[PDB]
């Protein structure tokens, strides 16, 4: 689990979105596993605006943060789960690391701010849904 809180927005994994997230929907993209809902309280997370390929992510199944090198956002084949059939997920970044289903929502951060959230895993890889291209989150 986990979310990003920036301005009047909440960013979550689309497959973990709640009834309240869907009742206050701003934007969702199934191909990216992202959903953004509106909030009444102001969030103070900072989104990174950069092309970093190194950062640190939180892994709840280890209660640890790990430093990782990750690929640039791209279209990557993702195995089927209970939430989606096997498909290409877009705007996904991969790194070598640990990720279980419950790790989704953990934040990946660089020196500039939040880069994305854990969205995929298995086979010793961890995949993060990028949020750096969503410039509107800042206004
Ligand atoms: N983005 C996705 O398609 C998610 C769907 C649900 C799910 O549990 N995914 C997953 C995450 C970590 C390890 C193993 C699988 C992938
Ligand atoms: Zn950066």
């Amino acid at each position: 689990s986990g979310a990003i809180y920036v301005g009047n927005y909440r960013v979550v994994n689309r497959h973990l979105a709640t009834h309240n997230d869907w009742a206050n929907l701003v934007w969702e993209d199934s191909s990216r596993d992202l959903l953004v809902s509106s909030t009444t309280a102001q969030g103070c997370d900072t989104i990174a605006r950069c092309d970093c390929q190194t950062g640190v992510y939180y892994c709840s199944s280890r209660r640890k943060h790990y430093p990782v090198s990750f690929s640039k956002p791209s279209l990557i084949f993702v195995e089927a789960s209970e939430y989606y059939p096997a498909r290409y997920q877009s705007h996904l970044m991969l790194a070598v690391g640990h990720s279980e289903p419950g790790d989704c929502g953990g934040i990946l951060r660089c020196q500039h701010g939040v880069v994305g959230i854990v969205s995929t895993g298995g086979n010793g890889l961890v995949g993060f849904a990028d949020v750096r291209d969503l410039l509107w989150l800042d206004e």
